[PDB]
């Protein structure tokens, strides 16, 4: 029961006649790890500055009950490591308990061991490193294709949808194999069930995404094409469900191509707020070589990862985390350290790299590669066609939305 006499909060202060207890409790901590990654510009906000000095592992809420659970918010790079390398705890645990079934299938953040394990194993040969040089021409073309489009139009883009979304959005849907002739219409869908007001409209959008992704994978799985669906089906056979396969690759067109687009449009905000740096790239690549590594620390366009369960008592750092509490890692907070300071602050010719943006443990991305490949292809290709970048009116603060790093908008001359 809160006490909505004594204080402001709308968010603590909500309450009715037959409010669940324990979802408020999951709630509210969810809404607080998610202010605190919240951003000041590509910095991290006063508040988790403030937090990440109280020590390696604090308090982001408490349940009201004696012996009830604990939301831990883990910040310094021992306790991240050490929590997503643990096996004390689930994240299956955080979406049901032991006899819940799997919620969406194909959703590996869902899994614990040993399911988790054989279906990655089932999946990981279509997202390797291998399959990415394979993948490079392509990715190239969608590149040089966004910048010519960009060209054509002149000065000011908006590099959010014309850089983020249009090189995001073809990759992705290139890498499941889905026809030319469909990527704009589902990326339409997909806009919908990510953003309509409407919760109703939202599940109308996702349905009709999800029907049309079952169909495509019951055409593709045992047909001969590059794509994952082909990949995955010819390895695996029956090993694999429909279900399974949809499930990642919804993911991947959903979840991962939004992770994607927002990294790029940070990427070249980046580059428009540090031209001297990245005019070192362009022109003497060979001497920054670390340079992909130390954007995405300074970045970190991933602030945190899912809450993960402990699934009996354990020591992380000073602190004991008892069974069935949450920690949430705070990759932000473990790839910047030192914030602020000079040697924070970003720094293309920096040796060693850091750092934990696509996390750690047995869920550590499974998109890497690719991620990386997008980014390496993409700033570089940037840098090279428009030199003289630039914002379009450097008056105006970028607009951040809800985390993850989220630029609205990116309004780039040059
Ligand atoms: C299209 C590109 C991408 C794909 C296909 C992809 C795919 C995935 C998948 C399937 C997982 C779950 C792995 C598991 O649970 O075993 C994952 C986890 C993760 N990804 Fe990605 N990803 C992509 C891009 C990115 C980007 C751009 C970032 C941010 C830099 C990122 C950061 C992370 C992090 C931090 C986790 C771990 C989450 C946790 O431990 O709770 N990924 N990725």
């Amino acid at each position: 029961i809160p006490n909505p006499l004594l204080g402001l909060d709308s968010t603590e202060n909500l309450y009715f006649q037959g409010i669940d207890p324990f979802t408020m409790f999951e709630e509210i901590n969810v809404v607080r790890a998610s202010q605190l990654h919240r951003r000041d510009r590509f910095d991290p906000v006063p508040e988790l500055h403030s937090l990440m000095k109280e020590g390696g592992l604090t308090v982001l809420g408490t349940e009201d009950s004696t012996e009830g659970r604990t939301a831990w918010l883990a910040t310094g790079i021992d306790e991240v490591r050490q929590v997503l390398g643990s096996d004390k705890f689930s994240a299956r645990l955080l979406y049901g308990g032991t006899a819940a079934g799997i919620t969406w299938p194909g959703f590996l953040t869902q899994y614990d061991p040993p399911e988790h394990t054989r279906l990655r194993r089932m999946v990981v040969p279509a997202f390797s490193h291998r399959r990415m040089q394979k993948f490079r021409p392509r990715v190239e073309q969608i590149v040089q294709d966004s910048l010519d489009t960009i060209e054509s139009l002149g000065g000011p883009v908006d590099f959010v949808p014309h850089f983020g979304w249009a090189i995001a959005t073809p990759a992705t849907c290139d890498f499941l194999g889905i026809p030319r002739d469909d990527q704009a219409d589902l990326a339409r869908i997909l806009l919908a069930s990510r953003t309509d007001r409407s919760d109703k409209r939202r599940t109308a959008a996702g349905n009709k995404f999800m029907t049309y992704m079952k169909q495509h994978v019951a055409q593709s799985r045992r047909g001969s094409g590059d794509d994952l669906f082909g990949i995955v089906g010819r390895e695996n056979g029956d090993a694999i469900t429909d279900a399974e396969l949809t499930g990642v690759a919804a993911f991947v067109m959903g979840a991962a191509a939004d992770q994607v687009a927002r990294l790029l449009a940070a990427g070249a905000w980046l580059m428009v707020e540090q031209p001297a740096q990245f005019a070192l790239l362009r022109e003497k690549p060979e001497t920054v070589p670390e340079w992909l590594d130390e954007t995405m620390r300074y970045l970190t366009t991933d602030e945190k990862t899912h809450p993960r369960v402990a699934t009996q008592d354990v020591r992380i750092g000073n602190q004991l985390v008892k069974a069935g509490d949450t920690v949430t890692c705070s990759l932000l907070a473990a790839n910047r350290p030192n914030y602020p300071s000079a040697e924070d602050e970003f720094d293309i010719t920096r040796e060693k790299a850091e750092h934990l943006a696509f996390g750690h443990g047995i869920h550590h991305c499974l998109g890497r590669a690719m991620a990386e490949l997008m980014f390496k292809v993409s700033i570089p290709a940037l840098a090279h066609r428009f030199p003289t970048l630039r914002l379009a009116d450097p008056q105006r603060e970028i607009t951040l939305g809800p985390p993850p790093f989220d630029v609205e908008a990116l309004l780039l001359d040059w």
